């Protein structure tokens, strides 16, 4: 199918992007890497599907607003949102999180892997 | 002797903090230790006498940066230097030497454990 291949490239396109913020991060002077792993991210209890990327697109102001403290970030989750977004669709879903929250860093890795899995089925 | 005495008890209390310091580390989740063991230490050629804990001495700054990430460290780490400079003590400012090959936290971390245990065991 041809709507299979556009599946496939929005997420490879959106494990790009993540991978792109992380790696940036990596990058980070020790004391700035230290004041960025305070802040706390939500994440999901369960992601083997595409309907639970509504756990990523609730989390995308959190992430918009960390990157704005390290530093154009309101361009570029923009551009994440419209993909999150069509990558998911049916009607509504409610996200169940996980009791601990988890750094940047440990969140960014989640999602990474998460589009890896669903690109490996498709 | 009473010089003896107080050396054992510091070597032994610095072995302590140093193995204190491990069981954070390895109490960790996976993915968590997984970024852990990417901060890179340097390692001592030699380290025999008691002279050659400068080599630990200049580490622990990076030994600081690598538990604030993870995060008191500020008072820990500060506690640890007074004894370094109590146990390699003297007036003589040794200059170090370093192997080529760096290691990881808990490989760091057990070299200086076995450090002091070894000189301990000698007195
Ligand atoms: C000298 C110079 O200019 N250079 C220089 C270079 C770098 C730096 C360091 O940069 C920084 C400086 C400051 C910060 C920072 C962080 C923070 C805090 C960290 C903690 N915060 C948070 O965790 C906010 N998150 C949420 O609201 C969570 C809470 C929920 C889990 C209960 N909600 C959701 N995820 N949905 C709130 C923001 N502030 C106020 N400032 C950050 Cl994140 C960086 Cl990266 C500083 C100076
Ligand atoms: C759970 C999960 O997946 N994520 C997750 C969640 C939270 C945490 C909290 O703990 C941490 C979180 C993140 C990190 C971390 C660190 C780092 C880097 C690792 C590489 N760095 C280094 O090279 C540090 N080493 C030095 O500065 C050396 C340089 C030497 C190699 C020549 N200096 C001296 N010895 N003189 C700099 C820090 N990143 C990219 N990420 C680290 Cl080290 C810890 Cl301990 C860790 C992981
Ligand atoms: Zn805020
Ligand atoms: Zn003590």
């Amino acid at each position: 199918s041809s709507s299979t291949k556009k599946t496939q490239l929005q997420l490879e396109h959106l494990l790009l992007d993540l991978q792109m913020i992380l790696n940036g991060i990596n990058n980070y002077k020790n004391p700035k890497l230290t004041r960025m792993l305070t802040f706390k991210f939500y994440m999901p209890k369960k992601a083997t599907e595409l309907k639970h990327l509504q756990c990523l697109e609730e989390e995308l102001k959190p992430l918009e607003e960390a990157l704005n403290l390290a530093q154009r970030p309101r361009d570029l989750i923009s551009n994440i949102n419209v993909i999150v977004l069509e990558l998911k669709g049916e009607t509504t879903f409610m996200c169940e999180y996980a009791d601990e929250t988890a750094t940047i860093v440990e969140f960014l890795n989640r999602w990474i892997t998460f589009c890896q899995s669903i690109i490996s089925t498709l």
